[PDB]
């Protein structure tokens, strides 16, 4: 349906984060962290695209919170957390499950599992995502996750999941993955694109893409994004990391 804030809905943007699974997973071991079960089940599908999965969708800084002092890093770095508002409890990585549940429907819960190995289970990251970026908005957790799951859809059959999936274990330049956006976009919308990569050489853990908040409950066009300032750390070129150590 349609997702709506009751509080602190005066933000202009989104950031849609899709995270490149197999690139995720190759990080977490690379930087010397325990398995999840989300990376050791973790196996070879048909459809490579399938590897760009939800990580969140994040509301940008609100004017009403900017106004008592408030500056993107902060909101960046706690969201609904920040001080002096909206002053929710803070969500952490380190107790995900600790959140509180998000009050999903079992339908809802089924569609985000298949997108977002790291939700429900004993990951959480679907209560931690809500904990930080939903409930000081006071977002229909159907509402928002079902958006992620379109969104991350949208993408992935769009030339940008076709690219990924046409040089999945390739090395890419970020020229042609931004002709790719912009083949489905357009040339100004590739500024909307942050891409996240780990190692040298770099290769993809993750895409970030910042929506116009009035867009999002409307299918993605070439008039639903907005530039930001970030490219992201991959450099000129990256390697689209395949599934396996
Ligand atoms: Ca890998």
């Amino acid at each position: 349906l349609a997702l709506q804030a009751k509080q602190y809905g005066d933000f202009d943007r989104y950031v849609l984060a899709l995270s490149w699974q197999t690139g995720f997973c190759q990080s977490q071991h690379d930087r010397n962290r325990n398995e999840r079960d989300e990376c050791r089940l973790q196996t070879e599908t048909t459809n490579k695209a399938d590897f760009l999965t939800v990580h969140g969708l994040w509301p940008g800084l609100p004017k009403s919170v900017a106004a008592r002092g408030v500056d993107e890093r902060r909101w960046m770095r706690f969201g609904c957390a920040t001080r002096p508002i909206p002053n929710l409890p803070e969500a952490r990585a380190s107790r995900m499950c600790s959140s509180p549940e998000t009050g999903l429907s079992l339908e809802t819960a089924a569609k985000l599992s298949e997108v977002m190995p790291g939700a429900g289970g004993r990951s959480c990251l679907e209560r931690y995502e809500y904990a930080k970026h939903g409930a000081c908005f006071g977002f229909d957790p159907d509402a928002y996750f079902g958006t992620m799951v379109r969104l991350n859809q949208e993408i992935k059959e769009s030339e940008a999941g076709k690219f990924l999936a046409d040089n999945y274990g390739k090395t890419v330049s970020r020229r042609d993955f931004d002709a790719a956006f912009a083949k489905s976009w357009g040339k100004e919308n590739v500024k909307a694109v942050k891409l996240t990569c780990q190692g040298n050489p770099a290769y993809l853990t993750e895409i970030q893409i910042s929506i116009k908040a009035d867009a999002i409950n409307a299918p993605l066009s070439a008039n639903s994004f907005l530039p930001q300032p970030h490219p992201g750390n991959c450099g000129k070129t990256f390697v689209i990391d395949k599934a396996g150590y």
